[PDB]
């Protein structure tokens, strides 16, 4: 979606004086034909009749002003009022796939003019928002809220399956028994889990203002989950990988590549075509996710341990002296990996 | 329900063009009367006036279409509108309990032609549509999604409490200390629950492309019941049970058979009459869970293990060699089975 | 509320063809004021013109019917409709603190015949069902369902507070190490809790058949709440207290006395003024609540074991052979209560 | 919000008959402009024409008396209906920012009288009250309800993470390795949590007798976050707290200042820049959560034992005896920190 147009929606996203008042105008059933330049001179070729106002904007004197046939003329920054009951009159050879005198005259003006053009028919309750080539139809409040309460539930459910993935994978990491099976089944979820939210912020962005407790759940239930992937596919891809390469896997799986359980060991770097395959393939950690999260050991010296040690399992039979020999890990950092490891090995299993 | 009748139920389903124009005709409270043929010609008969249109079909036009009195003619995959504001003029003795003009010519002539036959009066806001001697109301999204919200609402409780039974029943397990009513309450449990589902289907085909997220919570809700509940069949039936049996007697407690503690012991082998008696029944898993979910075993395999083990408890008891006398195991699924179940043992109990 | 009344109110309730014409015709804006008698000649009095009909009921006749001015009249068990467009004249003089001719005439008339009779007016669209000197208003499905919902989300909140509290205490029982305010403090919030279900119950019943998920969710929730609580009582109690005894404590803190942690502790025999004081009083599970739910011991023969060892601190302590010398022991109750204890102090403790 | 104009919210908050008017008076869309005052003849220059009509108050004669234009005049109480149809007058040159002739009408009159008016237009569904320079606009409960559900499902989402922060804060602090950045992860959550409560009080409040069940959810939420937040604050912050000054801290977190990691952490006492900076700084619980939470000691006592032994790792040393030299512990008390201690530190490490 052009971001050129993005900053178009927001001009009526709820939040905004000009939303406000196309929905009083939606909900009176008035009609309106909304017509945005910044100077009406360069366009008074397309706008024939009506008042010239040239008067402040407000909501008001918006929807008072869409009591009357015609189209009203805005400055492109919603911040004053130029025209109202005017005949537009773009080229009828301009191709327009819409309905009803009033959609049709829309997208053609708007393509003409390069310029932003709103329609609202009496008849229904959407609002048509035309910028150049490209045509936006805002859902009302309601609906998204609808559409959005429930992904967030949706979400819940699948946040509930990777969480329960994820304590499993950690006890069989733990023990040093974990499978490429059990990895790619964590990872799928996760992304699975993010290709959600993905799909649903365009509605989050229709929203506006009334979609700040959406937001605000969205980050509570995705809170670390995409820094969680890049740390699980760092620690069993099949052979080293740095994190900006992790970064773009886990990007890859949320945008085209579909998560498919052969489809992500294949990319880890793993030789598969069988999907029973991967239950018999035995990996193990190599001991990032750990020394980051639990040890809060910062990623570049975490290169460090894992070089010399290779995998969690070496790294959680590593002494404090012998992880003193890292570069970057002095004996606070170094209890800190010792403590932590065996803390969740005493806890866990 | 007749899968002949699914088929066309999907024509008015949300996401389709048809639909679409649908709503847009109850929402201006027009009316409408949908008649579905692929050769006007051989219907001339039940067919008066109007307008020949013969042109390619479109929300728009059949929207529009719909503000005049009468019938509009269709071609059967909805791709074409042949004529508009005609008299349907259905046998007058054909049978029909339907009430107003309107929806009596409606079902009379599905039943005359054999044909999809769509009834939409402006007073009421339901969707009829009438195929043979079949009639289905399609009732509007809003309503769906508030009955679908619920049952997923009440699935989440009931697989709740699935859960609590089944990491119960999993500590019994381990232990050995299973009863009968143990098993069957979990096994009923999980019954409801796929009830549930099964109850609901139809409102979520109703949803069409308003279903989706609906469909994903359910998966997610019911992600694997299935197997759980025949992998439990398997472990505690009276005799030994193959993996098909087993699905039947799911399938059969799904549909028909009451999920009755009583009737459930009853058809899993154990001859009781009262429902006190089953706390008193001795069981033990042969071990079919714990070796396909935990170990990872194939089924084909486990029949193996379990044949020369009989129950869970001596398998645990078993040691890596002795388990590798199995015909399909070799030294990893050997350990696989050692150390996972030794490490639930140890962290469950 | 009387319980003759709600078998009125039953004919009105989702599900009904009565309700389903009396919804048709609220939506319809159409006014509706039936009077429903058994015999029609014994009512000639209060009954004008009009038209007689004496057919078969049914709610597209009801619904075609109210199109005209005037009362309908119905027979009790809405099987028939004997009049149509009548005048019903009740005494005048009866008092009534209705608004409007219609419901002033509705309420009048219950009163007189002592039977029932229903209001709708074309203005507002609630269901007003007279009986006697009764007056129920029916709310609309959304309205109840919405506050049902509602309810069942406040639920599910207490019912993790309970958890949370009853798993603590759990711990703090097999330690041996349970103070009155840790009994109290659960207690209390089981109360709250099925209180909230008393509340919504009447919720529940105007539902009717759209009430059916709810309450599939409200036995989820609530599914042993009360047998866990009369448990808690009969483990904690000051004194030795029969189950009837309990389950009268339990009942009378859900209708009248409000759970004060002072008053509960109080009627548990404990004599307190501060709220403070009860975190000074040291008790002792009598062991009922393990006996039953975990030993699965009948609550019968549980009287003996506690009779003989007074505690559940003693009862852990026990062994199988003195459990033997129980009077409806065996050797299976006997590992059962043995083994079932241990394993809980192992597992939590 | 001035308290003066709350307890006039409150004449038409969801319960009150004036309200239960106002809506059946938006419903029906019929208009209203009321004038509430104790003394009408000290106003009779405002009020012009109309019937006197100096009556009881009801739901009923205020919805009827609002058939007729104009506005209708009521005692402060709303025990009253004084006029009706009258004609408002106030001073034309008072400045009003509101729109139409009945808001303008309103808002002066306010101004003049220093009273309260209400104005309902047949167009909108808005309640808008003046009390002197103020305006509240009352909202539907269908949107209120709509606002406060999602917010208390966005605190179920921060409470979670909440619990999972605390829960794993308590294992770092029975095994003594907890770090400032740890406590600052959980305080800041717990500070954001209690914010949206704060930001949805005002819905809650215009919710009324509709706002019940919101509270209930709420209370159940929050249940005991502020006392866990002042203990956290009381055993973290650099040097010894009282327990007021952390109600203040904790306040000021929650109307003021941002619950920033650098910010929370330099609040309490440390010195830092760099948010990188927290996870080096080490930190040791003086006790006092654990003391009054689980420990049942009072915070006044706990002054004493943590005077003494200055953390929660010194008191977990300490003997029973040791523990008895404290003013204001005994031998039960003194069993009761030493037990409750060394069982946590068994169940959860
Ligand atoms: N060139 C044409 N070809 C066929 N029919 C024509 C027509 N010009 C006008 N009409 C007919 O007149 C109806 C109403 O015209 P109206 O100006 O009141 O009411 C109009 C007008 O206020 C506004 N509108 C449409 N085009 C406009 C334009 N180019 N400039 C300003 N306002 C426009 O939208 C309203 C509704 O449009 P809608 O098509 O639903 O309804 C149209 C249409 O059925
Ligand atoms: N044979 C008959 N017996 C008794 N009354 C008769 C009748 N024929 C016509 N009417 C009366 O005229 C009303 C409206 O006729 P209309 O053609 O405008 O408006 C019709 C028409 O546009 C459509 N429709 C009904 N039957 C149709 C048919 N066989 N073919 C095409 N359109 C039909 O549905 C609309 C509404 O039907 P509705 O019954 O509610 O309303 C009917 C009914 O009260
Ligand atoms: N004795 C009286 N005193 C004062 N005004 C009187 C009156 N009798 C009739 N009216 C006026 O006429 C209005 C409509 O009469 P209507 O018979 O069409 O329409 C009536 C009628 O169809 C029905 N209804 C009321 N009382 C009834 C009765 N005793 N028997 C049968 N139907 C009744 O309810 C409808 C609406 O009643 P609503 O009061 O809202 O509206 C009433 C009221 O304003
Ligand atoms: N001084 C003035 N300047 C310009 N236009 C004027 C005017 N006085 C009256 N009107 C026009 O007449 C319309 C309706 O007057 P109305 O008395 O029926 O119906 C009125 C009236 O019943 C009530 N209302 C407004 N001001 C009032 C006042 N000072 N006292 C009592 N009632 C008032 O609110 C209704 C609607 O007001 P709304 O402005 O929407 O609609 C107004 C407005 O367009």
């Amino acid at each position: 979606v052009p971001q050129e147009l993005i900053e178009k929606i927001k001009l009526i996203s709820p939040g905004t004086e000009l939303r406000k008042a196309l929905d009083d105008i939606i909900n009176a059933n008035f009609g309106a034909l909304i017509f945005l330049v910044d100077d009406p001179k360069k366009y008074e070729d397309v706008i024939q009749g009506g008042f010239w106002l040239d008067t402040d904007f407000s909501a008001e004197k918006l929807y008072e002003l869409s009591k009357m046939d015609g189209a009203i003329v805005l400055s492109e920054d919603i911040t004053k009022i130029y025209y109202a009951n005017v005949h537009l009159v773009p080229d009828p050879t301009i191709p327009t796939g819409e309905t009803g005198t009033r959609h049709r005259t829309a997208e053609r003006l708007a393509k003409q003019t390069g310029k932003v053009v709103i329609a609202v028919s009496r008849r229904r309750n959407i609002i048509s928002l035309y910028y150049k080539n490209y045509k936006y139809v805002v859902n009302q409040v309601d609906f998204l809220i609808s559409k959005v309460t429930q992904a967030i539930s949706t979400l819940e459910k699948y946040k509930d399956n990777f969480n329960k993935l994820l304590s499993e994978l950690e006890v069989l990491e733990l023990e040093n028994r974990v499978t490429l099976a059990d990895v790619v089944r964590t990872l799928a979820k996760g992304f699975e889990l993010l290709r959600i939210v993905e799909e649903i912020r365009p509605y989050i962005v229709e929203l506006g203002e009334e979609g700040r407790l959406a937001r605000m759940q969205l980050r509570e239930l995705t809170e670390d989950v995409d820094d969680l992937l890049v740390l699980l596919i760092m620690d069993y891809s099949s052979e080293e990988v740095e994190e900006e390469t992790a970064q773009n896997i886990l990007q890859d799986f949320i945008t085209r590549r579909e998560p498919s359980p052969i489809s992500i060991s294949r990319v880890l770097g793993y030789d598969v075509q069988q999907a029973a395959q991967l239950d018999d393939v035995l990996v193990s950690a190599r001991g990032y996710r750990l020394l980051k999260t639990v040890a809060r050991i910062p990623l570049s010296i975490g290169y460090n341990v894992v070089r010399m040690f290779k995998t969690l399992d070496q790294i959680s039979k590593a002494s404090v002296e012998d992880l003193k020999k890292v570069e970057g890990i002095g004996e606070k950092r170094a209890r800190a990996i010792s403590e932590s490891i065996s803390s969740l090995k005493h806890r866990k299993t």
